[PDB]
């Protein structure tokens, strides 16, 4: 199943990845960022509905100098004390946020359109694939509409969220290890259930993958 | 006229549409008074508008809670994270500054992104403010989260004319807690939904549609 998903990812398709019954119980739509298109963004906002985020392998984040947002906030809590009052000291270690900074490519206008978000994401994957790390500040500004996620060092060995699972899948596919993901939201106000997301994958001829399978394959 | 009609709609917990200006973003946001937000509002915003779902706060509330602008958090944190300096938004194309602030989740939510979770976070924030329980902010919320806050400029539309200021101004005029939730309407072609298409939406759904100039002049 993992290898079939890898082929789909290599063709620029959206695949569906469920994490686990014990974790978020959520399914994310996932695409290899180097193949992102405005159409992928349109499908994610209409049929998934969560935040459209782009996850990056830790090696990439280290080359760009991008930290976890929690660390930006903790340091800034020295000046803005409310940040200390909002510390996420109550989240299980396994669910600790993978949130990093938000960005827009400088050539975009408001940054939120399908065209703007696909351009921001595709240009970031381009810059990374080409190794033009120093061009990051030249080409992008923060804050913006595309939320970046920082994958755990060691990926699924140390954290088992969609952030790590999808980046691990891109690494396995021999692609730039950067993915764009969006949580699938249900009409009942909760996340779409695994039965509901498997159903959507069947209707749209998409690959549906369980996180356990990616983890096992990777390890 | 239409502004008074939009005010009555907000007081009833309905959504209104606000277009800023041809000379600014050229975008229409769906708008609702946060104290009346429901999971259904979040659902219609993600399916029918599609941009980010953000909650704008009157600067008075922001000062009482100690919530700063995000660019300021980044500016201060750049002392430690050098990448932040190179990402300065000294070039946002449609205004001097962004209204982006911190992101939050109410501590009682699970993943924070569902319609139920986002509506709960936003409504609870509006309630905490309405009840003057500012010392309870950290007790009830954590950052980062799925709900992005926006800080309205001091003087509102007298000093900045974004949807952030315009909508907070309408909530104030309505004698409501001045906190709004807004979402940009996106088009199928990859650009923001056109003025003509957002008008057709407003006519189909009998929603009040306002332009920025009318709100600014009335305020
Ligand atoms: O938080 C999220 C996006 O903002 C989603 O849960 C997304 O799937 C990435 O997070 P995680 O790695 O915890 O699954
Ligand atoms: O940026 C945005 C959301 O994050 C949107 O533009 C929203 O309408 C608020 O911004 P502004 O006050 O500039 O119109
Ligand atoms: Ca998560
Ligand atoms: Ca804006
Ligand atoms: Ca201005
Ligand atoms: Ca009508
Ligand atoms: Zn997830
Ligand atoms: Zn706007
Ligand atoms: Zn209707």
């Amino acid at each position: 199943n993992v290898e079939k998903a890898i082929e789909a990812l290599k063709k620029g398709e959206i695949i569906l990845v469920y994490d686990s019954d014990e974790r978020e119980g959520e399914t994310d739509m996932v695409v290899a960022s180097q193949f992102i298109t405005p159409e992928h963004i349109r499908i994610m906002r209409k049929d998934a509905g969560g935040l459209i985020c782009t996850a990056l392998h830790p090696d990439i984040c280290n080359k760009l100098g991008i930290p976890f947002m929690v660390d930006i906030l903790e340091f800034a809590s020295q000046k803005f004390k409310v940040l200390r009052e909002l510390y996420p000291n109550d989240i299980p270690y396994d669910e600790k946020s993978s949130f990093s900074i938000t960005i827009n490519h400088r050539k975009t206008f408001t940054g939120i359109t399908d065209n703007d978000r696909a351009f921001t994401i595709k240009k970031l994957a381009e810059l990374v694939k080409e190794g033009r790390f120093n061009d990051f500040g030249k080409e992008f500004r923060s804050p913006g509409s595309v939320t970046l996620l920082r994958a755990a060092e060691g990926l699924v060995k140390n954290r088992q969220g969609h952030t790590e699972m999808t980046v691990a899948l891109a690494e396995l596919a021999n692609l730039v290890p950067i993915t764009t993901i969006c949580e699938m939201m249900g009409d009942d106000g909760n996340a779409m259930s695994k039965n509901e997301t498997k159903r959507y994958a069947e209707k749209h001829n998409l690959i549906y993958l369980s996180g356990e399978e990616i983890i096992n394959y990777y390890l």
